[PDB]
């Protein structure tokens, strides 16, 4: 057995992780759940350890992207995740209350709170394989929107108690970030469906005006874009996120350190690299040193901007490179939210892309 | 040679600054009544070989309203949480005006220990033996923080706006403490309308409009006097916006210590008690104080984990040091569940619709931030 295959999937948003969905006593993994879509790998060592290797064919998008017909994949493993044990003590409802509000992860284990520095570590190999014009981040840091913030069809920004939610959840049900009427599916013959439990099955009916957050650019993405590695940081000072207000630099065009910027977003490419310049068959460690834009929260300011720092460290052609690719460097990065961010590694593949993508990680530590 | 050195400048800590001429040994500002025997420094009565702080409050001193009908209360306190001019340097041209409608001005200043944060404490109390048996005050109080845009509708709907959105709200509604009102001009006694220093109209509260905003509510921790016993009293309020109509308020006097006192949202717990009669008079009072508070949930309105209280107190009497362990690392509900933390005051609030005089020294603050 070179290569085992990891299957179990966590909704880390809506779900508990059983103990033997936890992968090495510290991750969860998410997205499709194909044999070849995660493996350890036993082939591709990493400081005397197994790697991960992830993998999604041309196939493998099951995800839909914010543009029309667009679709996405993901295959990757969370450091934040909630177990039964992080439950316990809490009120007997508290869990349920916080399947419906899709705040399970909030009771887990590694979020790094909103302000708080930290750092991190870990390795990537590129196979000599991977084609030039893949289009996917294989690192990322990822916000926790606020679940009971919402948009009245009037146009008011709120946040409810979780009660409140609770009720509004009864006529409306979100898609995403987008509130529909909620109403009961019919099969093809339009005859009412039934779950395995005997109830209803809530479906998505017309759009009514109600906006909830959700999504959002993560804060630091690493990964390949147009022929291009790069690092790239979001910031969204905005209390409720606008996801219509599409602040995204390009790696391809956005030159380094020249921020795109919206009334409340920035989007910043740290660093770049052309493709073909990126080592090839070995391990690439990054170190990366974060420090979080503040922000005034129903205020909507930034109080303090973000600095980040990155080292990229790997042995090529008989010889130890060690490059400071971001060298300490004063940018907007974060999310206007309560709660902080979380760290995910793997395959996530954006821009409307189904170009195969595999590679290993490993060697990850936050500290 | 300095006696009694009054100390009359006054700060509105949650909508004012305090200016550099209003802070008191780099660390305090006053707030309640400006009489000039309110608050004094006192070099009759040092400690640690510094001037005391001085309170006193008189029978006529009464100058707040409280929550019962036709009930007062007074106030003569030093805060160790304000905000400064310095505060406000370099940040956006409009931050101070929004920071005073909202009353959000103190956010932004030194001595808050953020939710969930544990903190150590340190005081003195100088109780002299004038003080009546039948005083109803508290001397050292550690309070909370209101989410200031967090606002209740006519219809019923608890809501957290935009600070914009209740600029907006501010407009038409004025808030007397937690209750709206329509907004309002005053006029003279003539039926003119009063113009203040710059010529705008002087706002008053109209008739009641069903809004409310947070506002107020039990202080997490408080040592005080009531009913012939020096206690002390840990509150807990886990309701997204505090409900000042649930009192839930124990008394030293009939509650048994650590045997909460407790509504569907609040717990007020007697941590220690002891007859008035058996406090030390006329000499100085130390007590250490450790915190762990109680974390909530925010809009879910649980309690996350329970809180700890620590306390021990020193003096010397006539023969000898007294060291006693009063609230043994007790596992206790104290704090409120709003987004900022706690500030640490002490001096005279006098509670319980009280006008009995009363007159006491503190000095020797330290918090430790850990
Ligand atoms: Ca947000
Ligand atoms: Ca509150």
């Amino acid at each position: 057995e070179t290569l085992v295959p990891l299957t179990k999937r966590v909704n880390v948003q809506a779900d508990t992780a059983r103990l033997d969905q936890i992968i090495d006593g510290c991750w969860v993994a998410v997205g499709t759940n194909k044999k070849h879509a995660i493996q350890r790998d036993f082939t591709r060592l990493f400081a005397g350890k197994p790697s991960y290797r992830f993998e999604l064919r041309k196939e493998d998008n099951t995800l839909e992207g914010y543009g029309k017909g667009e679709t996405k994949g993901r295959a990757e493993f969370s450091y934040c995740y909630a177990t039964s044990a992080d439950f316990k003590g809490l009120p007997a409802d508290a869990y349920r209350k916080a399947q419906i509000t899709k705040t399970v992860y909030h009771h887990g284990k590694g979020i790094c709170p909103q302000g708080v520095s930290r750092d991190y570590e870990f390795s990537v190999y590129i196979p000599s394989a991977l084609d030039s014009n893949v289009s996917t981040i294989f690192a990322q840091w990822h916000g926790m929107p606020d679940r009971t913030l919402v948009q009245t069809p009037e146009g008011e920004v709120k946040k409810l108690t979780v009660d409140e939610f609770l009720e509004l959840d009864k006529t409306t049900i979100f898609k995403k970030n987008t509130g529909h009427e909620k109403v009961a599916k019919l099969d093809k013959q339009g005859n009412p469906l039934k779950d395995k439990k005997g109830n209803p099955v809530y479906k998505a009916g017309k759009k009514n005006g109600w906006l909830v957050e959700q999504g959002g650019y993560p804060p630091l993405a690493f990964g390949f874009s147009g022929g291009w590695f790069y690092i790239k940081a979001n910031s969204d000072r905005r209390w409720l996120t606008d996801k219509t207000d599409r602040c995204n630099a390009s790696p391809e065009k956005t030159p380094v350190m020249k921020p795109v910027t919206s009334k409340y977003k920035s989007s910043t490419i740290a660093y770049k690299m052309p493709f073909a310049d990126f080592p090839k068959d070995c391990w690439v460690t990054f170190r990366v040193h974060i420090d979080w834009t503040t922000y005034g929260k129903e205020a909507e300011n930034i109080v303090k901007p973000g600095k980040l720092d990155v080292q990229m460290e790997y042995t090529d052609k008989k010889k130890t490179v060690k490059e400071h690719i971001v060298n300490n460097e004063v940018i907007q990065i974060g999310r206007n939210d309560d709660d902080g961010y979380y760290f995910k590694f793997g395959i996530y593949r954006v821009g409307n892309s189904t170009v195969p993508v595999c590679y290993n990680l490993a060697g990850y530590k936050e500290e």
